[PDB]
């Protein structure tokens, strides 16, 4: 996923 948003 995205750094700090682990589900983007």
């Amino acid at each position: 996923g995205c750094p700090x948003d682990p589900w983007c």
